[PDB]
């Protein structure tokens, strides 16, 4: 009975193709129903992001499931830690980084669930890929390039206050549908670039204050050229991600990651009063639902 809810949930998905129809994937789908995390399904603390954005990392403990829901609380960490576990002044918040234990999703539908912690940590609901190398010539050189994709289902936070008066971009940021999509960039000797592309065919950005409530964000990604955002099962927008380096930007699979992070944009993190509500600390997912389009016969 682990995949009758999602089965039943496809009345809901937008209508699939002619020919086609949605069918349950399995290795992204989860009720959270149970008495712990599924270990053969899921990374409690990812193996990818092993280091927060300080002054918040990612541990294990803060990753549980319990009535329905997976939960990711944001903790006070103490002692005060540097990199990977060690002592140092880099880390004192402690959140969730959850990855899917596969790494193939690829095109096809995902969503969930989520209500926002009442925190100024991330609540959030993506996927990614690790970088690839290509080799190229500039003359008579060989340049060692790689590059990776992460598509931004859901980014909130409960409560905001860093507001710059002058430019208040992030004044609504816990009720608006802030999806996005990177494809990352890179050659030897130079820096990271984050290449992004802006929304097509907008209906709507607007959405209900994520911490009050439980509230469905979704993905079809439907190929290597195009994604679209659903709140509540209705269209939101689409994007096609930048086709700068290649015509197929989104051609590579990704795993699944589900993260509770600290922004640098947001500099007025959790206090320990701040954190002390456990309920309120907690980012919940009722669910994460994948499907995959398969021909109808
Ligand atoms: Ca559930």
């Amino acid at each position: 009975k682990e995949y009758s809810l999602a089965e039943e949930h496809i009345k809901n998905l937008p209508e699939a193709p002619e020919g086609y129809k949605w069918v349950v994937n399995e290795d992204y789908t989860d009720e959270f129903n149970g008495k712990r995390l599924n270990a053969a399904k899921w990374h409690a603390k990812s193996p990818y992001w092993t280091n927060g954005r300080p002054p918040a990392t990612f541990k294990a403990e803060n990753v549980s499931v319990k009535k329905g829901c997976l939960r990711i609380i944001n903790t006070v960490l103490s002692p005060t830690e540097g990199l990977d576990g060690k002592p140092g002044d880099k880390y004192r918040l402690a959140g969730g980084a959850v990855a899917s234990v596969k790494n193939q999703a690829h095109y096809g539908y995902y969503e969930t669930r989520m209500k926002a912690s009442l925190t100024t940590m991330s609540s959030t609901f993506w996927l990614s890929n690790r970088p690839v190398m290509k080799e190229i010539m500039k003359g008579g050189k060989k340049i060692k390039t790689w590059s990776s994709q992460e598509l931004d289902i859901i980014e909130t936070m409960g409560i905001i206050r860093s507001v710059n008066p002058d430019n208040p971009w992030n004044k609504t940021w816990n009720m608006q549908m802030n999806s996005n999509t990177h494809y990352w960039y890179q050659e030897q000797g130079g820096k990271r670039t984050d290449n992004t592309a802006k929304r097509s065919d907008v209906v709507s950005y607007m959405t209900d204050p994520s911490a009050e409530d439980f509230h469905t964000y979704g993905c079809w990604w439907v190929d290597a050229n195009t994604v679209k955002f659903y709140y509540d099962g209705k269209y939101m927008y689409t994007i096609k991600p930048t086709t700068k380096y290649t015509d197929t930007p989104f051609d590579r699979p990704m795993f699944i990651h589900i993260v509770t992070e600290t922004y640098d944009w947001e500099k007025q993190v959790p206090t320990a009063e701040d954190l002390k509500d456990k309920d309120k600390s907690t980012t919940y997912y009722d669910w994460v639902r994948a499907y995959k389009l398969v021909p109808i016969e």
